[PDB]
């Protein structure tokens, strides 16, 4: 044996896309705020992240999460997201999973009715409430940032062949792109999607040339991840079926709450039912997220709403994660 | 917390190629020989092995081993191998992970210079060398089945759009399928071979139609899975590059252990060198295995040689993995 | 971090009294019967069992076990039985545990009802049937080895403090010798638990040399390795309670099994109880198991008992221990 | 299973004296200093403590700690100690653990000729510097709180045998009482461990109440939790041997580095031994410390000498606890 480093991760997934929460293996992350604590992880670390992110460890579409310290005394603790792609601000699927893992271990003590944790993250402060059946976690309500639509319509180029036929545009804590599959020769099952993420994916690049906007007020983003396809469910509880691809090259096996807390502008102001409705949409492994308004803030530009989204994560092992100085692929090997 | 199921396994990587080994969680498998021992594997289990390949545990292209006991009485501990597709029947750059991890935790006694284990696996008793400096693991040669060339020339329809030009066969304990790029347009680099993978898998089923042949002598494989694309190197320490797709729809991150064991088989009697001398053969990822010829046993039919292969596997953290009976997921979710 | 060996194990207690479980920390271990497994550790290894049982990993007292392959049909795993002093041929509250821990972590199907575990002493082939409640074990009823009074009476020496005279020994898988705390004059309290492990073992040694001491069948035996106090209860829910000293000078905190299977035995024979009737024999700790005789039986020179005693395991944390080969005491301290 | 909470620690031990490291087992403990930080355990929780440092995980002796966040600029990160009976303000041997693990697991980036870690205690801010020998530690120069003789001579009382006269009292991070073996009549073999013991912590309890008692600073203090046994030596490498009696009723396997930093303390001050010179102080079990005086300074009422001690920690395995919520002793059992 050897080791060096030895890093302390228990495995999560919440319908389908995992999640690796590191719990022990670096005990303080030196920051004020979760932002800085993540800035002081990028640089510095980034390598812990690609180590776990990347092959032979993790995989392509891999992602997770470090459990660190609050410094903000609300309560609880503090969490960074992380993927094979960098960083995420905020990633649902993944909220999920930290506060059911928090729970279903000892790291915060359970109500047993609902235990609302709320942890840090480089985002807004996230509120959690962990629907516990005298035992164990059943699932997590989320409420997500105010999301809404951006400007109805729009379309670009598409090669191959069509040209034609118009998308969308909207927010949901990251913006997203809108495709009704029409747009031609997808089917969004385990069988196939291998034109959907490189068709997919190629948009992400092709828009990033114009038609882009900041979110009015802050200033991050600029422009476009997070693309998502859509189009009539196959699990019957649900309605439409539909995934997103992001990251470097991924598709989310999860529904994906970003994308939900997106794109539910739409069942307001857009027709189609108005507010504190059921949403219940799933993704192409045919698992389901449950989506509902709650609010419905205005704001004086655009219309917006506060959603609550929910989901359910089951720990999938726990890890002890040891990297050899002698290992040519001792950090993240990618493909 | 839960868990109903609860298997201790340790993460290698050989040149990529990843390797769950299974050390602890399942203490007796009841087969007399290690073949029935798998087919005992195969029913009963085989979801421990969908648990911890397929997602949200393992991924396409992941691969691991069982150490079991011997019941053989040479020595050392009995192992099966197992991948997304099944249960292979060898699995060198999992012969490497195997012997590495069994030497460089306390599971056999270290010699020194190079340790000798013979593991039982459902194939023939497998023999692997491990060089060992003072402290730690280098590498592990491992000694191959009797391999040979099969049929020189031919070629089948190929779509898109050439028709056109010929290719290979040969052994390498299971058949391969040998293809020189120029066929079209591949460049087997991490940036793409998504082209790659489809338009080789395709093959392994397109072949199947004829061209069958069994081994003369034993009957298992009858046809075609282990295809292989190759042509010239970027590491200068090699010869060649290529890579090969197998079991489900995965890529090989390393070299191909069974791969090079066959087509050193081409090196003598079709040219190029003779017998026992240097080989270094390099997979997409850039990493390199060594062949070399040994003994060349002619046999009746054909002419064949017995290979030494040399990998080197690093562990890749300590797994506790544990499978949650409410886990819709709890066994291999797939795509 | 370099480490030579690693060691994965499953920290149990039963009614106190903790058992270290060895889980695939080595893969095969060879010897025909469980009693000449037993002999290659003891004569190898025993080194393992130093450095788990002595500090700085266990303590004085502290037991456990390594579960194996079986050789033996019908078995569903092998067992040995290992403590501070030595190898013990059966242990109960051992036997608990394995038993316990292997429904428990899914290393067999849980029945549902009653779930029938057969282990390889190796003593002799044991049964437990773990009582499971739905979701999990509520309690072991395992059947031991066929126990027998042996000698009746029998004497004893004179050092510290003064003569005395009678007493009695028997055999419960592991051979005894019994006395009323009248002989020796303690009180069996923590208050003098000191006095009883000096005054334990110094017997242990001083009717040992000396007495004829054999079992008709086993043939390895010739060794009677546990002392057993014993005086009326405090506890009204159970009837007379017992502390057993054993292997170096250690104390068990458990009723001790094969010490109640042997006490029970010396009944039934010496009248008072009269078969299928409740003994619930508690330790020093406030801790009980419950025995009961059975399907009577002879040994080859005297009519025997067959016991069943049932206790509790709990698991108390999952163990990877590692060995320093720098580390001076990477094996047993001892103190 | 079921376990409800699961703590990861790391097993050291330093010359003996095991340290249960817990490591990101629970994300953040909020007291402002590592003192209230030590209150919010203690006062919540302390039974993780029990659960760990009791039977049937822990044993009586036992040591460990929590590595926590700083709060404390400079400092790496936080640590707590914890034992048997309670919560020590500072340990020697478990601030060398505390070291050494940080460093060999990678938890902090090893500086090749010296690595210098700051925790906190809580007594103060305590700097470590860890010898690391290009591959692996070598030992660990942690230097103390100021420390200084208090009192000179001093009063005792009867109780078990005879009244006899005087001893000394001292802080060394921890407050102390020290006796030459005379006036007692041991001698610190493991022969007597027992009545070192029981004799020590009756002095423990019988000079409390009673004496004066406190630290100038801190005004938390107040209490002399170990009393330390002192005489000649065995080994020659060593001068004047020690064991330390505290909590609850334990001995200290290792010398005790608050308690040679609280010897050497009253030396200098008594004369003998005069700044920078050796001195190697050794305990029961035959491993020994090497302290040194260093910077002088004084603490508001009398002249301090700020020592530096050296000794060395080995990791013996890593821990997943966990506690099932059935288990009768599921938090600290006791004996
Ligand atoms: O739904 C989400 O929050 C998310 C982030 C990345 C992929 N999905
Ligand atoms: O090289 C090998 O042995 C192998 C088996 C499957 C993929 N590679
Ligand atoms: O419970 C038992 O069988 C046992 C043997 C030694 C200590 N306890
Ligand atoms: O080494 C020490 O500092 C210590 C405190 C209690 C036991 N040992």
């Amino acid at each position: 044996m050897k080791f060096s480093k030895g890093i302390h991760a228990i495995d999560s997934h919440t319908m389908g896309e995992p999640t690796r929460i590191v719990v022990g293996g670096i005990p303080q992350i030196n920051g004020e705020t979760m932002a800085d604590k993540k800035k002081y992880l990028e640089d510095n670390l980034d390598y812990v992240r690609t180590a776990l992110m990347h092959e032979p460890r993790g995989h392509n579409d891999m992602f997770g999460s470090i459990i660190t310290s609050s410094n903000n005394k609300e309560a609880d603790f503090g969490i960074i997201f992380m993927d094979g792609g960098g960083y995420l601000n905020m990633c649902g699927h993944g909220s999920i999973g930290a506060a059911t893992v928090a729970v279903e271990t000892g790291m915060v003590e359970m109500v047993e009715p609902v235990t609302n944790i709320n942890m840090e993250a480089p985002a807004g402060l996230i509120k959690a409430k962990v629907m516990v059946e005298n035992e164990k976690v059943k699932e997590v309500s989320i409420t997500n940032v105010p999301s809404f639509l951006y400007m109805e319509d729009a379309k670009l180029e598409v090669p191959s062949l069509n040209k034609t036929i118009t998308f969308d545009i909207s927010f949901g804590g990251s913006f997203f792109a809108i495709i009704h599959a029409k747009e031609l020769g997808v089917k969004v099952e385990t069988s196939q999607v291998d034109v959907l993420k490189k068709l997919g994916i190629e948009i992400r690049d092709l828009i990033n040339e114009k038609i882009k906007v900041q979110h009015p007020e802050l200033e991050h983003i600029k422009t476009v991840d997070l693309v998502e396809i859509y189009d009539e469910p196959s699990n019957p509880e649900a309605t439409y079926k539909n995934v997103v691809i992001f990251g470097q090259g991924q598709v989310d096996r999860s529904p994906c709450g970003t994308g939900t807390s997106a794109k539910l502008a739409t069942l307001y102001k857009k027709g189609h039912l108005k507010i504190d409705e059921k949403f219940v949409y799933e993704s192409i492994t045919g698992t389901m997220f449950k989506g509902r308004v709650l609010e419905e803030t205005k704001v004086g530009e655009f219309d917006a709403i506060i959603p609550e989204i929910t989901g359910g994560a089951y720990i999938t092992g726990f890890n002890h994660f040891v990297i050899d100085p002698e290992d040519p692929l001792k950090y993240g090997f990618t493909v």
